[PDB]
């Protein structure tokens, strides 16, 4: 591959996602910020698009949504352009999207989060006390998968043995024939149909029973949801599983790798527990768990001294924003006590922001809190294997051993 550093500015393709599994995709970045920022690429296995690279630049996109269009109509959020037909609130924009995020927005309610607390400690102490100690185990499959699978279950309350059930329908969500996931399109109907049957049983045993802390209760008891169709409960429920589940599971497994990489943070960190705050919003920053979110530009408009045209697809790169050191200081830098470690954009900003962001980060808070009450290191035994995304930055694979 060509030198980031010195190649011509109209050859450099960020989107291929061998860079990103190879973890190259960084320096490319780095020679935009600096030389294109607003960056152009004429030719790609996506297709054109413009590629927004520095912070400022990317909360403007992300904040101008009458300009930048989310919707499905136009190719949606990925770079890729998208293909059972039930909404996808990530992908709408105005007026649709706000009553669709307004129904969901309870589990914003720090209020109601503070309910769920002790329910995800117990969860993850249990994971926790039973991981070999001094033996080499897959920290993506034992915890980060686990954990993250569990957080979902609490946030339906959903009955817990069953759990798995939910990282099937995950899976499957995102399927096609020939990928070894589901066999056909009628498969994969019938089995989301089989969600939407599971989660309507659940909307009827709790619509006339006090109502719990998790979302099924609280949509059956909130007014807001009188005219809720069983299609927009299906949609909501499979944005809230899709959204949550590989983002949730790569910073489980990111933390532990910088960590690792930064021993001195780790240090820091067991001398003042209470570290965990402040350290959870900079794992976020550092994983950047989705590296970017894309849009449709609806109307010209200019930015960075360019003129992006309607029509034209724009990529918001919070990967390359979130390294951008005119807006943070020494980016590529672990530090778990920075000043304003939430000044990040790894949850997006504007209409569209995560939603889920808060259980996010409590599930994180919560995770190494146990883990600082248990475990002296955690030794990453060997280079992670990455996934092979532009979109998702994670970990198939990692590693490790944990020491009392
Ligand atoms: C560290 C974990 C997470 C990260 C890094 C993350 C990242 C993001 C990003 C980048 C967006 C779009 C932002 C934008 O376009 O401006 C988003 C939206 C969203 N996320 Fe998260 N997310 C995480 C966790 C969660 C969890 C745990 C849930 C569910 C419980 C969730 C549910 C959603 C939903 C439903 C949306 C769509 C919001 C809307 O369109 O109004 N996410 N997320």
């Amino acid at each position: 591959q060509s030198a980031a550093a010195t190649m011509p500015l109209d050859s450099i393709d960020v989107s291929i996602p061998e860079l990103f599994y190879n973890d190259s995709v960084g320096e490319y970045f780095k020679r935009l910020r600096k030389d294109d920022p607003v960056h152009y690429c004429a030719d790609s296995a996506f297709g054109p698009y413009w590629s927004i690279t520095k912070y400022n630049d990317i909360m403007h996109v992300d904040t101008n949504h009458d300009i930048f269009s989310s919707d499905a109509g136009y190719g949606g959020i990925i770079i890729d352009d998208g293909i059972l037909d039930l909404p996808n609130f990530i992908a709408m924009d105005r007026p649709r999207h706000d009553e669709q995020r307004k129904a969901v927005s309870p589990i914003v309610a720090p209020a109601n989060l503070a309910a769920l607390e002790g329910t995800i400690r117990e969860r993850v102490s249990k994971t926790l006390d039973g991981l070999p100690v001094g033996e080499e185990f897959d920290w993506v499959d034992r915890v980060s998968i686990e954990i993250t699978t569990q957080m979902l279950a609490t946030l339906f309350d959903f009955p817990f043995e069953e759990r798995r059930k939910l990282t099937r329908w995950s899976d499957v969500t995102t399927a096609a024939p020939g990928g070894g996931v589901v066999e056909s399109w009628d498969q994969r109907k019938t089995e989301l149909l089989e969600c939407a049957a599971y989660f309507q049983v659940l909307w009827n045993e709790r619509v006339n029973k006090d109502p719990g802390n998790d979302l099924i209760s609280m949509l059956a008891h909130s007014p807001a949801t009188r005219n809720m169709t069983p299609e927009e409960y299906l949609g909501n429920v499979l944005l809230l599983i899709v959204g949550g589940n590989d983002t949730t599971r790569n910073s489980m497994t990111g933390g532990v790798l910088a960590l690792h990489k930064n021993p001195d943070q780790f240090a820091k960190l067991k001398a003042n527990p209470a570290l965990v705050e402040t350290m959870v919003p900079e794992i976020i920053r550092w994983q950047t768990p989705l590296a970017h979110m894309r849009r449709t530009a609806i109307a010209d408009s200019e930015l960075g001294g360019k003129t992006i045209r309607k029509g034209d697809k724009v990529v918001m790169w919070y990967y390359s924003g979130n390294r951008d050191d005119e807006v943070i200081d020494r980016p590529e830098e672990f530090i778990i006590d920075r000043p304003r470690p939430r000044q990040h954009l790894s949850f997006g900003f504007g209409i569209h922001r995560c939603v889920g962001n808060r259980l996010a980060e409590m599930q994180l808070r919560i995770l190494w809190e146990e883990i600082l009450t248990r475990f002296s290191r955690i030794e990453v035994m060997a280079e992670p294997e990455r996934v092979r995304s532009n979109f998702v930055r994670g970990y198939a694979k990692m590693m490790v051993r944990v020491h009392a």
